[PDB]
């Protein structure tokens, strides 16, 4: 069927009412770059003017387009949900509350008040997206995702470096393996010098993923024909080429007919390529989208469902977690701490069921410092420090003086040694702040992932945060200290008492020794920490957490709801009844669409 | 060989000097009874009267009667180890220079005005013996140890413990194995009856080294017969009995010529002794005990000519200790000071050349101790002992919680490894201990032998023992708080990062963590002792002594002289002469008694 794409609409729309994440359901990311015309195919394919255009940019933020198919049937399900006013092509916007506007005009400048009071006179880069829902009979479901595109000469005012700063948001929007690449060039500079195929094979080198689109196809009678770049014959695309005749600004800003320019690119096509027309069209073309987003979706439906599954067990969790009562505040507090306590002693222990060896955090990495980082850090001194025999030649000869060599000093040994003793001081210290880190990284973790009822209330979390904090740079000098004695203690008394020849005898003995001391230390220092820094605050967390946030009415200030978390609340609700929707749909779909 | 004999006496006026008998040496030994009339048999022997008269007790203090035969050969040994001595017959005293006894009643008169000073009114023993030399031309060369005698009569002034005294003198001398025991035995009573047999019994019940002489046999002629216990059959020997006739004191003190004496005891052993009256006098006594000294001399060859070479290198290192005095007292210092430096450090490395005659050489010892000693008392140490059922229940069901338990808590475990791990403090402290005795032992011995000239100025000496044992003590309890720190270190790390089943598997861990911790204390806990007390104390040994010791007005003090001193170094060169003298001699012999 196609009513999974609906359904990610549906979760789309409420996601972005809760605060959308930056994990999203399969969407079509289009992808610009200089002279693209990506609103002008957006508004014929549309069949209307409804956006501002330009050469590469066109919107300085991500803008969310859904072209709902919303035929003659549903006109009057779909334009009565807010205010009164209705039409056949209509836009809705929800970072502007209701006000539909029917007129292209009225949608133009809100745009472009928006754009100016956010971005400003410098087009900076604004994660925050921008949603307008799109209802017509000649679009088909479609959810389209616009971001500024990559230009070799920036479009306006903005940041010179911007193009990294794009890329990188491009990454960020794709790496999720469920968003379809709608590449779109400019016929007037070669695709081999475009950036949109750059880094569209970049993510992905095969053609899998990724529909190129060439625009500007007015221009070629002054040059040469794109009927070659269409066929895609040097860097074939396994899903093929659309080009259409882009629709200059200046013609857009005249309140031009949509309809004179659909027909005059179709001709077009028809006159230049006798073959590609009867796919180069704007329904033909939404319809190859569509089929590519549900070829997409049900490539991604198991990890699809798994991310579902996910959400759906956190908000569920969230939703218990929101409901219990303030009533007694003691006991409750207090099993909070306590489930705090253990989720944190079983992530140093790694028992808790939120990380595992593949993923790097809190017992996992120490252990992984311990042995790769700090031994690594340790084995790559060499153990004579890579000094040449020269060099031991002559300290041997400045300690013992000018005299006949017959008898070895050892103080020149101790002389050497050290040094490299000393060097071994510093990757310990950066070990150990590594540690350190390390348990802050943890502090967040849990809450982001593990412990949600922290994030139920912001003050509860920012004081639990603030109290591990201070025990760790409470533990951390001592830690510190009795690591700086260790090696203190290896480092200043090694002595061997505990001219050729004398020189070989002095390196065998240097050699000898450092690698006994780097083997200690690597004994030690570790075992050192885990004592006084992880094994004794393991179980102190608990009574520091009890003495830390309870001393005469404290629990009442941890407690504390926001408007804003109460808001957040309701929209998580009201997300967790979606999923179960979902879920339930989805359930329906036999399995053979989930490989 | 006679001058064998002479040098021997030497021996017995130089190691009774410091103390007991150094090395056991062929040497005869008088062991007297109640009623003994050794002073008789003595003077008839010497041929003049020289010792006091009476029976019982005669001497309060060990009187060693050294007769020399006068030959021009041994004069060699004589006059080259004294100061010089020349004269027809005379006494003369090591103890005394620049005198010599011409009239043996002048001798009697001065060795009882000594006795009597240095013992006082008492009657009591003091530990300081009588050197005495005996020249005439009627004397056979032999050497006598005329030891207290025996009293019966312990009130009055005298010590009520003077038997006792007596018995351990006498065990004092008689205990060497190359002593022979001259018994005498009264003939009044049974032999066993006599203190002499009783204690010759005590040790030495063969009698093989026992000769007998019988004496108070004036008052026998009329009742009891000495015959009986002259033919040996009371308690037989295996060398012989010995009849000499007590001479009466009064007869003594009216100025008797020796030779009526002799005529007398002659006739009287003629008219009672049929069986032995030529065989038996005073005269054969004293060719029977020289035969005998003169034998074990000859079966004792080999060892006796490598110990005395062996001690005539060693008295010859020691006068060149005390060869030079102290000239410049500050220049004297400084050299005093560096030496002792240098020797403590070469007895730290394990290898001084200067090393006791008890104990192995110094530092070397102190790596033994890390060796078998330590930790064979770790071993000792088994992990069972502290664990039992009931305890074990106890901690299980505590770190469960409330409710039963059916699993392997890793709390309990660590709990109880610790506390088992917390048992090897107390063999940590026993080897800190040994290597602290151990370094007292090496200040002993560098004290008592390779610093005889420290020796020599006892204040410098006391004053340097004291600044090493009290830095040594500064520095222990620094060594023990870290190793109680590794201690507890190693115990708290966990090494698994990288009913009955419950208790098993528990005892198991234990077990494996408790040895995998003595290991690495083993490994450990040794170097850091050293680090604190063997290298800082080799670094900083010069630093202290020049702090401590080095003063503007502690030259004098220290390095105060007595001419005891200089009479004890005139002693040791008599001694050294005399061993050089002896091992000249020995060397005459073939190589054949070698092997």
């Amino acid at each position: 069927m196609e009513a999974l794409i609906p359904v990610i609409n549906k979760l789309q729309d409420v996601f972005n009412t809760v605060g959308a994440d930056i994990i999203q359901l399969p969407q079509i990311v289009v992808v610009g770059t200089q002279s693209s015309g990506k609103s002008s195919v957006l508004e014929s394919l549309v069949g209307r003017d409804l956006l501002p255009r330009g050469t590469g940019i066109v919107t300085r933020r991500p803008l969310i387009l859904q072209l709902v198919h919303v035929s003659q049937e549903d006109k009057r399900k779909t334009t009565g949900e807010e205010n009164g006013v209705e039409a056949e092509e209509w836009g809705k916007f929800l970072h502007t509350k209701n006000k539909l506007y029917t007129d292209f005009d009225e949608i133009r400048q809100e745009i472009e008040n928006e754009t100016e009071r956010i971005s400003g006179n410098n087009k900076g880069v604004s994660p925050e997206p921008i949603h307008l829902k799109i209802f017509s009979p000649n679009v088909v479901n479609l959810t389209l995702v616009d971001l500024p595109g990559m230009t070799k000469v920036p479009v306006g005012d903005q940041p010179k470096d911007i193009e990294l700063q794009i890329r990188e948001l491009i990454l960020r929007f794709i790496s999720n393996p469920n968003s379809i690449i709608l590449a779109v060039t400019a016929a007037n500079t070669d695709m081999a010098t475009s950036e949109a195929l750059k880094i569209s094979r970049e993510v992905d080198p095969d053609g899998r993923r990724t529909l190129a689109v060439i625009t500007k196809l007015d221009l070629m009678d002054a040059g040469t024909d794109a009927m070659d770049v269409l066929m895609g014959r040097v860097i074939p695309v396994k899903l093929g080429i659309i080009g259409v005749v882009n629709r200059s600004q200046l013609d857009i800003n005249n309140k031009k007919s949509v309809t004179d320019s659909i027909r005059d690119e179709y001709a077009f096509l028809q006159k230049k390529y006798p073959s590609l027309a009867n796919r180069n069209g704007t329904k033909y073309l939404a319809r190859t989208l569509n089929r590519l987003l549900m070829h997409h979706i049900r490539d991604c439906l198991p990890e699809l469902k798994t991310r579902i599954n996910v959400l759906a067990a956190q908000y569920q969790s969230l939703l218990n977690s929101y409901g219990e009562p303030v009533d007694d505040k003691s006991a409750t507090l207090l099993q909070l701490i306590t489930k705090f306590a253990t989720e944190y002693c079983n992530t140093i222990e790694g028992t808790a069921k939120y990380i595992e060896t593949s993923e790097l955090c809190g017992g996992a990495r120490i252990c992984y410092i311990f042995h790769e980082t700090f031994g690594r850090t340790l084995e790559s001194v060499d153990p004579l420090g890579g000094l040449n025999t020269i060099d031991i030649l002559t300290a041997i000869r400045n300690a013992t003086g000018p005299r006949p060599a017959l008898f070895v000093p050892e103080v020149s040994f101790e002389l050497l040694v050290k040094r490299q003793i000393k060097r071994l001081e510093e990757p310990s210290l950066r070990c150990v702040e590594l540690v350190h880190e390390e348990m802050q990284r943890i502090i967040q973790h849990c809450s982001n992932y593990s412990t949600q009822e922290l994030l139920r209330f912001p003050k509860l979390h920012d004081a639990i945060v603030e109290v591990v904090t201070c025990l760790l740079r409470k533990r951390l000098p001592v830690t510190n200290e009795m690591v700086h004695n260790l090696v203190a203690i290896e480092l200043a008394y090694i002595n061997t008492k505990h001219e050729q020849r004398d020189c070989e005898v002095i390196e065998r003995l240097i050699k000898s020794y450092f690698l006994i001391v780097r083997k200690n230390i690597q004994d030690s220092v570790p075992k050192a920490v885990m004592h006084f820094l992880v094994n004794h605050v393991k179980d102190t967390l608990q009574s520091e957490l009890v003495g830390q946030l309870y001393k005469s009415s404290l629990l009442d200030d941890l407690l504390t709801e926001s408007e804003d978390m109460a808001q957040r609340r309701k929209e998580a609700a009201d997300m967790l009844k979606a999923l179960q929707g979902a879920s339930q749909i989805i359930a329906e779909i036999r399995e053979t669409h989930l490989w």
